[PDB]
């Protein structure tokens, strides 16, 4: 009974293009809701000063075009759809200190234009040594995170969560991690530009303790 999920993928996308911001109007802003899900710290390098994380990113947005009458598919409210048939936006980590390969997806795209899209990925980044505060061997790794394509009147992005998620990760054994709170920044140049915005995360680990 997958026959209604067909019938709706081929009407969605009769006429759609994932090249496309899907506003139903030009000069509309589209929203963009970003979670990271902090699954591992993968290393941390103390020569280059370069954190390799592992997270799971969560986007969710409205598409405009995406959107259909539960009734007419005999009420199928939901369907996952690989990620790189819709328009995304272009969400990536800015301080890449990397190189910098693919790993493919789905998204869930509901009845009224939502999708959720979460999708593993590897960060590589620069961080700063503090040593003023306790325990005196620390890092701050900051993640920033926009639109490569997009300015903010185009995609705006804003925090699902007010830090990272840090309920179930891998745990690294020189570091822990003491907090990751999230900030919005938005920056615009000179008089009169668009805006540019990013959310960016602090990680904030300390030296592990192996004392008592
Ligand atoms: C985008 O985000 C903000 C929510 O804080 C809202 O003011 C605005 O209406 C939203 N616009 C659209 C088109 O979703
Ligand atoms: C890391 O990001 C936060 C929030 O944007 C910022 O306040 C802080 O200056 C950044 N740290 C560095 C070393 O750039």
């Amino acid at each position: 009974d997958g026959k209604y999920a067909q019938k709706l993928f081929n009407d969605l996308f009769e006429d759609y293009s994932n090249a496309l911001r899907p506003v139903e109007d030009t000069d509309k802003v589209l929203n963009v809701t970003l979670q990271i899900t902090l699954s591992q710290i993968k290393d941390m390098d103390e020569r280059n000063q370069i954190l390799t994380a592992y997270l799971w990113i969560r986007q969710i947005w409205h598409d405009a075009y995406l959107t259909w009458d539960r009734d007419q598919y005999d009420g199928l409210d939901s369907i996952r759809i690989p990620s790189d048939l819709v328009w995304r936006p272009d969400i990536v980590l800015y301080n890449k200190a990397d190189d910098e390969e693919p790993v493919n997806t789905n998204v869930v795209l509901r009845y009224d234009g939502l999708i959720t899209w979460d999708a593993p990925a590897i960060t590589k980044s620069s961080c700063v040594v503090d040593v003023t505060y306790f325990p005196f061997d620390n890092q701050q790794c900051n993640l920033t995170f926009g639109s490569w394509t997009y300015n903010g009147n185009q995609v705006d992005i804003f925090n699902a969560l007010d830090s990272g998620d840090l309920s179930d990760f891998i745990e690294d054994v020189e570091w822990e991690v003491h907090g990751m709170p999230a900030v919005k920044n938005v920056i615009s140049y000179g008089c009169c530009s668009e805006p540019y915005p990013d959310v960016t995360f602090t990680l904030l680990l300390k030296r592990r303790s192996h004392h008592h």
